[PDB]
């Protein structure tokens, strides 16, 4: 009846068993346009206990972005003719992002984050 429409300032992409690198995702994500504006970009890789390679992404736009289409975050393999459909998730938190941001460790840092208000 309804449609998939997400509206949040924070968005998290999850790629299950995705052999996609942070560089490719960083380039694709970075090259990924938005109706708002891309501020900070945090890409961290994580492997599941299932032995499947997972990737984590955390971006924060200056304004609330409407992710009512899972075609924008559509990442494909630039080395293989395979497409991947990441799961878009809206962070109901605000600063909580900073908490996770602190949790560094072999990750790609792009852009500069800025918490509006205190």
């Amino acid at each position: 009846s309804g449609r998939f429409s997400i509206k949040a300032k924070n968005y998290f992409l999850t790629y299950p068993k995705c052999d996609l690198t942070k560089e490719n995702a960083l380039s694709q994500i970075t090259n990924l346009q938005t109706p708002t504006n891309k501020l900070f970009i945090k890409i961290c890789r994580e492997l599941h206990e299932n032995g499947e390679p997972h990737l984590h992404i955390l971006i924060q736009f200056e304004g609330k972005y409407n992710c009512t289409n899972q075609r924008f975050f559509d990442l494909v393999s630039p080395t293989r003719s395979a497409h991947f459909h990441p799961n878009i998730q809206g962070a109901k938190s605000s600063s909580d992002v900073k908490s996770y941001i602190d949790k560094d460790g072999d990750v790609l840092e792009w852009g500069t984050f800025q918490i509006d208000g205190r």
